[PDB]
């Protein structure tokens, strides 16, 4: 009977001393077992494993609490999905493009590249320590844990088509957006005026128009009575807003916005590019960089900087 000492963990901070029998698999001893994303469930302990840290599933009460405190989930499959993703994302390249961490194209990750690029241009603090820790490493160029977490939080596998608006929506649920406030006003000529106050995630996202200006002036929407009503922004308190719409030809003017997502293709299949406004317009497509004075393209998402807005109307 040969034994080695290893450490189990769910958070890669708190370690649990285990003595493993080298005659049985990790699976027979701990259940599903991963070594930096690699599934070692059906492998037997090698000598070179002595003193290494394995991720295991939260199989007792201490690990359930460690896992919850670090990731803010009790989804039974979360760590499996994280590990499975990490195994791929640690193989991706993360070049610095114009001082932002991007991702070299692989495994249909264009929506993640534009998400990662967007997150480095907006004021956002994550609540789950997993996201805080991984984001800090992502800003510095080691984005593999962050990208695998986005996949695990969003319940996406590597290779699956993602939507940038849906992805941002999940990440925003795990961000401190409690100070964010939006007041809308809906004028129908029959039904009269109706104010609505939105907080948190619903205060920074809108689907229907790409234009922050048009949202301030009013957009037409159908009222329950059947008339077109005008919905306009009365008050905005957020460090950013995100305007989203189905992809349409739209002209981005330098200095009028922070960054945007371009989508070419259809519902089922397509590609994202990222446009950022700096000294001029840069298009980032994974590792690729071009610039222009003006940009026209099928835009789906535009991010604007904000502090406080109050309507004059
Ligand atoms: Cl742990
Ligand atoms: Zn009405």
């Amino acid at each position: 009977v040969r034994t080695i000492k290893v450490f189990t963990t769910v958070d890669n901070i708190n370690l649990h001393t285990q003595v493993v029998d080298m005659s049985m698999t990790y699976g027979q001893q701990f259940g599903p077992t991963y070594l930096d994303g690699a599934d070692v469930t059906k492998i037997k302990p090698h000598n070179s494993h002595e003193g290494k840290t394995f991720y295991v599933l939260p199989n007792d009460d201490t690990l359930r609490v460690e896992a919850f405190e670090y990731y803010h989930t009790t989804d039974p499959s979360f760590l499996g999905r994280y590990m499975s993703a990490l195994n791929h994302t640690k193989k991706w390249k993360y070049p610095q493009v114009n001082g932002l961490t991007s991702i070299k194209w692989a495994d249909n990750n264009s929506y993640l590249a534009t998400a990662l690029l967007t997150l480095q241009q907006i004021e956002l603090k994550f609540n789950p320590p997993a996201l805080q820790d991984a984001y800090y490493r992502a800003r510095a160029g080691e984005a593999a844990n962050f990208c695998a977490l986005i996949l695990a939080y969003c319940n996406k596998t590597v290779g699956e088509l993602g939507d940038v608006r849906e992805t941002m929506s999940y990440l925003f649920q795990h961000a401190n957006l409690d100070s964010c406030k939006r007041v809308l006003n809906v004028v129908c000529k029959t039904c009269g005026q109706q104010q609505t106050t939105l907080k948190g995630v619903e205060a920074v996202m809108y689907m229907g128009t790409l234009s922050y200006e048009q949202f301030k002036k009013g957009v037409q929407i159908p009222c329950t009575c059947g008339k077109q009503a005008t919905k306009y922004l009365v008050q905005q308190e957020s460090p950013f807003v995100m305007m989203s719409a189905p992809p349409a030809q739209y002209e981005l003017k330098h200095g009028t916005f922070t960054c945007a997502s371009e989508y070419t293709g259809n519902y089922q299949c397509g590609h994202y590019k990222h446009i950022t406004s700096k000294e001029t317009l840069y298009c980032i497509d994974g590792a690729l960089l071009t610039k222009s004075s003006e940009y026209k393209g099928p835009i789906t998402d535009v991010f604007y900087k904000e502090n406080s807005y109050t309507t004059t109307i």
